[PDB]
């Protein structure tokens, strides 16, 4: 039921907001998920504010109707939230703890990354206009207006919806939690270090410093070895040190793709399909934003994971793109050639891979042919959205194939669309509307989290240009 | 789980407060649930903050053992009260929801007098006392303090507690909150009939009328009649009409007590059973209100229902009182002299109904012995606590037995330390502690809830004392 | 300066909040002046947000020199608030306080009224677009579809601005403030005189009476008489007890009009001609609100007064409208006939009495004249707004005469346009803009303050238009 | 007049809200001074609750004429506090402005340091006691056990007292508040200096490297020199620039002490006397907060200022200390003994310069004398509490003259008793209660702004004790 769907978001949020009332105990965040907290609390507040001031509570049970699936799409990621939080929160091995937990973390950001995705169906609160004959008129046209095409900028969205799609002048809010969870756990370290009264203390030492190059000094971490790096050259290599999202393997993947795919007869919906694409770009890119290279992208690379409580949702990293010290079907035409790290070449590997995921039967029933450009197809039973995306990317010239942040904002806005649409015409192929968005507005090495509230309507603007 | 309790009452909050958040809708309360939200809001921020400052936030599965019960009493009254809200903000039958709702409702009261009953369980709240050893001996003797013999008084605890328990100076607040209902009730009703544009006029002028006497004027109430007042004499008896409380019938009881008997084996639990006692006491004394009296109590005359999201708990009510118009075991035994209608005499068939509940066996396996004092005895199972109680009322002076504000209070105490304590000595007989508080502090013909938490202190207090 | 404007403002605001703090003390308000301090803390933290929001904090002494004369303006009424509540809190003569203060006071109201037609200086709030070249027109343009034409509508507009111009859904909110009081008021008085414990209670029983008709029973008020009603007949003419306005002296009256003349050589500003202008309107047709007609009005019938911390701004009443029982150039031309009582006719009287205030010269250096139509003419140095609305009223026909609602909103546009422009075109005739408002939208017996946002709106909107 | 002090609390801190309100404009503060917003709205809110719940709100002019000269002087450091927040949010010369301000600023915790030592003239609020008879006597025995023998502790007071004396677990807030400045000045330098686009960058640079040793690098800052060191040795010495307080030179003196006495006949009241000695004192023992010592201590080293609107005030730091690479009365008798940078020996100078401001007459009208102990006496006219402490420094004997911690804390007792005491026996000699505190209490380097509230209710409960 619609009405009791929100309710459901108010349960939650209480649990969330009873478990963070009781906040100093945290050693690791508390900084960082205070700011959970009250982005929650936030968005909360403005839906039940947008739904008090634009519906009417009486049709509980009739003109509600269209607002199911958003608003159950948006007590997942609030029941995702409040688990982090929860894991965030349990006392288990302190130490192993801080060492699992935000060195390189950044899960609040990722779990708000989701937040803003879904927020958007904030257009479905829209939806209950569509009692008085003559108001419908004026609300549509309202929205209309609200849609105009001299309406497409950062600054004029960021001034004129900030606040009606969370964005605050809390935009760089973000940063300063990043930052002062790690001068709390420094601060914490020191005093357990020096307030120490076997070898614990060494660690702290070790990883004090690492938060002040590549330590990795001692095998003072005994390493009790269960089931299951060779000589003291490129140093430098170590930086991956610094590359902290999450969507990479930074600790452990418990399972990859290409084990879960030979037994998987359908497990992936076009609604988890479309999202196990996206936790990929999401990461993808954010390589580039130290500009390295994964090269070589394969199944046997993307250490999926469950979800929790979730429709089968699973949380996905990449592991493998460093240690550049030490079948060829998954590289790319153009790296066919060697008879090639571009960073336009690793599409095609990416685009492979959701070749699988769409169809779920690895490429081909050779290598030449590939070469000429000559390429698998896909089945009759998959959707239109999904095979317009994959073979764009898979065209023969590296540089006509998108790159990352050209691909993840259109599958995330696939997401806004089917999260709008339970049942099932998509609008238009989805590439085209992109590069409006790349065509002029476009000027972007890395992106944050911040651009999703006007990535997700700008394409809801420009496709009504057509 | 202790903490999972806490985190209950969260997601319990929380629920109430997305339904109260879409409030303008309701046309009854939204002046009544209202201090519910605030007062439930209240009291759980103020347990957490007694929470935080008191323990500490690591022993989530040691030390905190002792709060599971009356966190769990109070996830019962949440849930309880939130239920009550989503009864009043139901969309069924607009003018039989106004007739059936508050002209004499007083839900709202009922719901904060179980939460001030159990509220008083923030005593538990001070057994994380009970890391630094000389530290614990500090808070003991604080509390200590905090229950000395010169703290006895009104002013005195609502001044140096009010803040703790509950008590502002919102405690005339719950009076100015039943009225403003009534006069948008009555604006509502109004606006309605002069706004008419058959007979759903005629009513609003009969039912405006009545909070502007015996209006009682039409059958214009075709009254359709299910399954189952002959005189135009006795007028001034439908004063009735000014009998407010939700333990009295002012519409319809579901089911009597005496046929929840006979095939009753036991289902009260002495936590439901003492419930049951009270219901009828804190409902039965508001009749001496008005210094009417029932006069004939019996079994046949309390209508029980079903609490709902409880285990067992039901909500009584008492029928029959008024209408004075038109076995004798249940009899008083002064009122055996008629070979009556004292208010002292009503006790006797209250302790008659209760000496059914706590056996489940009606008295008797005689008349003549109970004019002389002789009476049935209770079974060895039976429990030292409630049998003091029942035994001092029943003896034959009518003086001697305790008014029902002498009487309420000592079973709300009971419920107080049963919920502090699930397994199974009682401290000592309850009714010698009464006369203390009875005994000097005393000289109030009728008790509004705002005293529950003072009454609940002081026989902490004096009990202490001995 | 600017800014320092706005530090008046918080100074102000910070008065009133610790004045109001220690708040159940009051026995009068405490539920009307709470109004205030919820509506002023509303005004100011939405003026501060859209001044953080709009502005940018640098330029605080060059490009916010228009925001001066509204701000200042604001700072008047703010004070005047903070003032009355302080009258409102004095000890002083409890019984005589209850009898001068709210039985039929509303100045709670007519405050707000000030506070309305003031806060429409936001306008100036945008002047701060008018750094970045082409932003500048992006908020030119976004303040123009801001004053479309498609925007005149109470729902539309109440809907799209309601938090903007301060409308909440607490429109109804000042009702029930001032219900409450009434009820604090009568129960206070009951407590008294049944607890008492010479002749106080005798009045408490009157004065109780009149809020359960004529009492007017006993000279108990012995009256002791400073300097300076015959029969019992036209009993039914104490309603009057019922016309409670600030603008009616319902309780007496410094000074009149009159008497303040004939020494009056310039003190009345084009800036508080208009507001003692005003004053009347804004009181004269809730005469009409029970269809009272004054017939007879004259500046010795006009009672200003002082308005305390103001720049000569006085707050008048109207005395002598009642009392039907026992020079004509003061009457209407069409009441020269009776050689005329018309809600029509009072016109002529009140553009005669502003005839006055304008020139500061009674009319005249003849009769029979007054019945053909000529009139007085005032000199070249009066101002063009003030002419053209005057003489419009002057025309002989008694229906085109414009009524009360139709004559004040149109002052009140000139006191916003004014205060907008301290130097000093004039826009257009005032009257031809109002003929548009009137024209359509109009089909209003009484007009109450929550209209005044929209109101001085559609005169920018109808005024752009031309 | 009393009341009317609080309404001037409420302007200044309506004007620091109103500053306050338009935030993100500065690049210095707004993570500092929000806190003294923080701070200051706790305390108005805490004070006005208490007033509230202790007093009665009709005698305005008759039993609150005790809260006068505390009340007065909290005007004082709000007022104070206010200003600090404009020097702040002035636009003057930013880059000079970052240097000036908080690299070493710490004037947050100067403000709110004397913000502490003041409001623990709660005391005062607790004279509304002192309508009903019994009550009095309850509420003094309430207060009484507030101040019993066995309160004397950290935990136990910093858990029983925390909220009615600000301390909350925010505490460490402060700390918190005086690095996130750091980083977002070092964000907006390096944005600055990498979006540079003469000699500016260079500054920065040199600058952030700074707040990454002596740089000192260039003569960039050419200095151009007014009105008014020698070689490249003792570089660590330049450790100086890790020496921040707010009573220390860290940037130029306005006027020194010496300069202001030849001339001061008298300036100094013994309430700006004492806080003059104050001043040095809380900020000498910072010195020992890095073990410096001064050794040489002289009216031509203090620096004294203006306190703005106050009534003589004044603001005094320490200058000359650092740089230790290159008449004798003002030195140590031990300190004769060269024919000697002790931390003991510095007192000697303190009370030597203490002993001028006192009198206003310098030592003498003889060495040798000294030596043996003979010291210079003061007038009769002199207050017995001043002149005890200083005789008892006095002695010649280096250990038993007291520490600044032994001397800081009772000076700020005897400026919490004269702001209790308008008029004008002190107590007890100051130092006799010390000893207490001191003798077992003690066992602390260096002491902070929390430990106030405990400091200065110990001598209250301490002094009972005697």
């Amino acid at each position: 039921a619609a009405m009791e769907q929100f309710r459901q978001i108010g349960e939650v949020l209480g649990s969330l907001n009873a478990l963070m009332v009781l906040q100093d105990d945290i050693l690791i965040n508390q900084r960082q998920c205070c700011l959970l907290l009250e982005l929650f609390s936030l968005a909360f507040n403005t839906v039940a504010e947008e739904i008090r001031q634009n519906l009417k509570l009486e049709e509980k049970h009739t003109k509600w109707r269209a607002l199911e699936q958003p608003l159950r799409e948006l007590t997942r990621v609030f029941k995702e939230g409040e688990l982090y939080v929860k894991h965030c929160m349990d006392n288990s091995d302190w130490w192993g703890k801080v060492i699992n937990l935000h060195q390189n973390k950044d899960c609040v950001e990722f779990h708000i990354h989701n937040l803003f995705c879904y927020f958007s169906a904030v257009v479905e609160a829209i939806e209950a206009a569509g009692l008085d004959p003559s108001e419908m008129e004026r609300r549509r046209v309202v929205f209309s207006r609200k849609y105009d095409r001299e309406w497409n900028d950062p600054k004029m969205f960021q001034w004129r919806f900030g606040k009606q799609y969370l964005l605050s002048r809390i935009c760089s809010r973000f940063e300063h939690s990043w930052r002062e969870d790690r001068w709390n756990l420094v601060e914490a370290l020191q005093e357990k270090r020096k307030s120490d009264s076997k070898t614990e203390k060494r660690l702290a030492d070790l990883l004090l410093k690492k938060l002040t190059f590549n330590g990795k000094l001692f095998p003072s971490s005994i390493l009790l070895g269960s089931k299951d790096d060779l000589e003291p050259l490129s140093s430098e290599i170590s930086s991956l040190l610094a590359l902290c999202h999450s969507n990479i393997l930074q600790e452990l993947m418990h399972k990859d793709l290409q084990s879960y795919m030979k037994e998987n007869r359908y497990l992936f919906s076009i609604p988890v399909v479309i999202d196990i694409m996206l936790q990929i770009a999401r990461g993808m890119e954010y390589l580039h934003g130290n500009d390295i290279f994964h090269g070589d992208l394969n199944p046997m690379n993307i250490h999926l994971k469950e979800r929790s409580h979730t429709e089968g949702y699973f949380h996905a990293k990449i592991c493998g793109f460093g240690l550049s010290s030490v079948p060829v079907i998954w590289y790319a035409p153009e790296v066919l050639a060697e008879m090639k790290l571009t960073h336009k070449a690793d599409v095609y590997s990416f685009a492979m891979v959701c070749f699988e995921l769409i169809t779920g039967k690895v490429p081909f029933e050779m290598t030449i042919n590939i070469r000429m450009g000559e390429r698998p197809l896909f089945p009759f039973p998959s959707p239109k959205t999904l095979v317009s995306l994959i073979k764009r990317c898979w065209h023969s010239e590296p540089s006509q194939r998108p790159n990352f942040s050209s691909i993840c904002r259109i599958l995330r806005y696939i997401k806004k669309f089917l999260v709008v649409n339970p049942d099932h015409t998509p609008l238009v192929d989805c590439w085209d509307l992109e590069a409006r968005f790349l065509r002029k507005f476009p000027g972007s090495h890395t992106a944050s989290v911040n651009q999703i509230p006007f990535q997700l309507t700008s394409y809801r603007v420009l496709e009504k240009e057509k």
